[PDB]
């Protein structure tokens, strides 16, 4: 059976159109309500379709921010409407089945390690899309594997699910239990609400740790326990870096314990440039942190600003060097690495 709405484009003109789709089914649950997987009676192409309850009264910040987003490592809202006494705002996203998450643990569950080849470009983009989104002043503020979609045949890394995204305001308190545990920035922790989008950057280092190791490398059974496992690491944090985190809750019963050797945290093969990268990511001190772009532009990426490089499959990588000025908005000097010659 076939269905057919009125829909306003995401990234279009604010111009309603009759949209139809057919082949509908459940794919995804929360809090928020129900996601479908659908096609397009048009194109054919596959969509995602996010039913999430809203109320008349205020505005939807997912849909605020969507509309804003264009970008080649964040999924695309297709289009946007209402369905039936309550109502529900209809999300339509790009579908995209496979996740980094189940990719990662197709090969833990071999006992293997990723290639370092994959975990390079799985990690630029996503900083890429953080570039994109932290210009905006918008944090993720669920950076986690499961977020990460795939397309196997290109390598192209798309963020999805802004479902806890928002553009945080200095000076406006934030919620700290946000995020996934094992991907949960130390300041959250500490009950931060002063905290900036610094907190993806940590995320995204506990992806990149876990794509070497095989494993979440901070496996928090609670909230606070989250914290031991991290301590358990980089080891109790200096009065100074506390200071840094501006926690609401001052302290917890944990006795000084020295940092772990991040060597030996890691596998003996791994690259020192990965150990390397996760060492700058993985700061207590969010100021201490790296930007996307700094992430970006780390040693840790120069196989792929090589002109020799190609993928596994012998494909060409996918557009890595499209920067516009809005990515660039950081810090506009890094485009004489982040832009190697051969590629201008
Ligand atoms: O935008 C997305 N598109 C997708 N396409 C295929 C698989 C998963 C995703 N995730 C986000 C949509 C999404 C967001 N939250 C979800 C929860 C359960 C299932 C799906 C979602
Ligand atoms: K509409």
């Amino acid at each position: 059976k076939v269905t057919t709405v009125v829909a306003t484009p995401g990234q279009g003109p604010d111009r309603p159109q009759e949209v139809s789709y057919t082949d509908t089914k459940v794919i995804g649950n929360g809090s928020f309500g129900v996601v479908y997987q659908a096609k397009l009676c048009d194109s054919g192409e596959l969509v995602a379709i996010k039913k999430v309850l809203q109320d008349k009264r205020f505005k939807n910040r997912e849909l605020q921010i969507m509309r804003k987003l264009d970008h080649c490592n964040i999924v695309r809202l297709r289009y946007f409407f209402y369905s039936s006494d309550e109502v529900y705002l209809n999300l339509v996203l790009d579908y995209v089945p496979e996740t980094v998450y189940r990719v990662a643990r197709h090969y833990s569950r071999a006992k293997q390690t990723l290639p370092v080849i994959y975990v390079k470009l799985y990690m630029y983009q996503l900083f890429r899309s953080l570039a994109y989104i932290h210009s905006f002043g918008i944090c993720h503020r669920d950076i986690k594997p499961q977020n990460l979609l795939l397309d196997p045949d290109t390598a192209v890394l798309k963020l999805c699910d802004f479902g806890s995204a928002k553009q945080l305001v200095r000076g406006e308190p934030n919620v700290s239990y946000i995020c996934s545990r094992y991907y949960r920035a130390p300041e959250l922790i500490f009950g931060a609400t002063d905290y900036t989008s610094s907190i993806d950057v940590w995320s995204a280092g506990c992806v990149l740790a876990e794509l070497l190791l095989g494993q979440p490398i901070f496996p928090g059974d609670s909230g606070v326990d989250q914290l031991v496992e991290i301590i358990k690491v980089l080891g109790t944090p200096t009065r100074e870096q506390i200071r840094e985190m501006n926690p609401n809750y001052t302290e917890f019963k944990f006795p000084q314990i020295k940092a772990h050797p991040w060597t030996k945290v890691f596998r003996p093969r791994t690259p020192p440039e990965a150990i390397a990268l996760c060492s700058r990511l993985l700061e207590y001190t969010p100021t201490a942190r790296l930007t996307p772009l700094e992430a970006c532009a780390h040693s840790f990426f120069d196989e792929l600003r090589d002109p020799n490089v190609k993928l596994p499959n012998g494909r060409d990588t996918p557009a890595l060097f499209n920067f516009t000025t809005q990515e660039l908005s950081s810090n506009p000097p890094l485009a004489t690495i982040l832009i190697p010659p051969h590629a201008r």
